[PDB]
């Protein structure tokens, strides 16, 4: 599923990401846009061999198990395939452990380089929550 921007925004608030650890909703939506283009099915290989899964591009290295990632942790205790669902619950649930870790939303490279310190409010403008 490729979500609409406002539709993902709604789904994300429902799942309690709005101002989750201080990260306003526009940040999560901004991260999603550049990570996956709002596409739940999106997969990208990393240079280290690992794979990023889903609308928030969660990494097989540490967070999910895809069967083919070296010595790889499965810290959200889920198969990476779960993260490609049209239902975003597992992605969201996993993103909360990630962001609660230590480095906050910097664990998403695309957020650090493209969203951080920008007007992320614009990402939820005109969206009925
Ligand atoms: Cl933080």
């Amino acid at each position: 599923k490729v979500f609409g921007r406002c539709e993902l925004a709604a789904a994300m608030k429902r799942h309690g990401l709005d101002n989750y650890r201080g990260y306003s909703l526009g940040n999560w939506v901004c991260a999603a846009k550049f990570e996956s283009n709002f596409n739940t099915q999106a997969t990208n290989r990393n240079t280290d061999g690992s794979t990023d899964y889903g609308i928030l591009q969660i990494n097989s290295r540490w967070w999910c198990n895809d069967g083919r990632t070296p010595g790889s942790r499965n810290l959200c205790n889920i198969p990476c395939s779960a993260l490609l669902s049209s239902d975003i619950t597992a992605s969201v649930n996993c993103a909360k452990k990630i962001v609660s870790d230590g480095n906050g939303m910097n664990a998403w490279v695309a957020w650090r380089n493209r969203c951080k310190g920008t007007d992320v409010q614009a990402w939820i403008r005109g969206c009925r929550l």
